[PDB]
């Protein structure tokens, strides 16, 4: 009937974790709903500093300030896990790394 889903998240600052979400997967709500309690900072879509990375998966990231950068070369760039969609995330970075 429902879809599970099995989110694998590491940061590149040193954190790594795999996790189950089925549904919504999003790292920040399926984590939320497991036990820890993640953030990715200030979700407005306007900073271009958080490069965040997608290892596999067909999950969705939207910026928020379209109509000030086109998130295309920056989605080529890398990924950003303040969008986080929850259609179907496999493995990410976080947006921090260093
Ligand atoms: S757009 Fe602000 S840290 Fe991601």
């Amino acid at each position: 009937m429902q879809r599970v889903h099995t989110i694998t998240a590491v940061t590149e600052d040193g954190e790594s974790l795999r996790f189950e979400c089925r549904s919504d997967e999003d790292v920040i709500t399926a984590a939320l709903r497991q036990n820890i309690f993640l953030m990715s900072s200030c979700r407005e879509g306007g900073c271009a500093t958080c490069k965040a990375l997608c290892s596999e998966g067909d999950y969705d990231l939207k910026g928020c300030s379209v109509q000030a950068l086109p998130p295309e070369e920056e989605e080529e760039g890398l990924v950003l896990l303040c969008r986080t969609y929850p259609k179907t995330d496999l493995e990410i970075e976080l947006p921090y790394t260093h």
